[PDB]
């Protein structure tokens, strides 16, 4: 037939095609969470838009790694040096540096989390940009491992609106990978997610992430359609653009037949 039949009931994922100046990166926004509390990030509604509701700390743009590795200070015999998760032991040391004497369950401070000064123990962060595939095809993207709570959203209504990036976020809680700490413990159950997209055509894409205490962990990846992956290192997959909400023609709700 002359043209594609599209995606089966409405399936498609939304689109954006935004005509302003694309920026390399995402923008992360930086929330007041509190430390040790492992409730509210338990939450849908809290990771999908009620991190805005707390103090916002400031932001940083232009990112393109993207994926969390934070590790806590040893204050050693030797000096003061992050300690690798894996590597702390008894209560407490850090392998190579003996003993630690300070404690796990304090806040601290540091630029790791994208160069912002802020404490990475107790945050919530939000990224948003726009991924662009090169293919089409379907991709899966995964979090390594999630310290301690995340969500991503791929998709206009879903990760936010096109053209409208920098908005306050929206309600939707249909995650592409929700990564939310369970109520009493375990990990979630999956953290995978898979969008069909189409090639050239821009993705919302937003990533929520929060920490409670100590260690902070998100190592992100995506599997692109021709089976390689790319981890940690979106550049040349992830842009931004200033909001243009007059721009009418800006969201494509179904690429499948645009
Ligand atoms: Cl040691
Ligand atoms: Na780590
Ligand atoms: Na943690």
């Amino acid at each position: 037939g002359l043209v594609p039949r599209g995606s089966h009931m409405s399936g498609a994922t939304e689109a954006c095609l935004p005509a302003g100046q694309r920026k390399s990166g995402m923008n992360i926004n930086f929330y007041q969470y509190s430390l040790k509390d492992s409730s509210t990030y338990s939450n849908a509604a809290y990771m999908a838009y009620g991190y805005a509701s707390k103090t916002k700390l400031g932001s940083v743009g232009g990112q393109t790694d993207i994926s969390i590795d934070y590790n806590i200070p040893c204050v050693s015999s030797s000096g003061t040096f992050p300690c690798p998760q894996e590597d702390s032991y008894g209560n407490w040391g850090c392998k190579g540096m003996g003993a630690c004497s300070n404690s796990q369950g304090i806040a601290y401070w540091s630029t790791d989390l994208f160069g912002f000064y802020t404490t990475p123990t107790n945050v919530t962060l939000e990224m948003t940009g726009y991924f662009l595939p090169p293919q089409t095809g379907s991709y899966t993207f995964s979090f390594a491992t999630v310290d301690d709570s995340a969500i991503l959203s791929v998709g206009g209504s879903i990760a936010f609106e096109c053209c409208a990036q920098e908005q306050p976020p929206i309600t939707s809680t249909n995650f592409t990978i929700n990564g939310i700490k369970p109520w009493d413990g375990s990990l979630p159950d999956n953290i995978t997610g898979t969008v069909y997209m189409y090639a050239g055509y821009y993705y919302p894409l937003k990533v929520v992430y929060s920490n409670a205490v100590s260690w902070g962990t998100l190592p992100i990846s995506v599997e692109l359609p021709d089976g390689t992956t790319v981890s940690d290192n979106f550049e040349g997959y992830v842009y931004s653009f200033d909001d243009d909400l007059s721009q009418s023609n800006c969201t494509i709700p179904d690429p499948s037949i645009h």
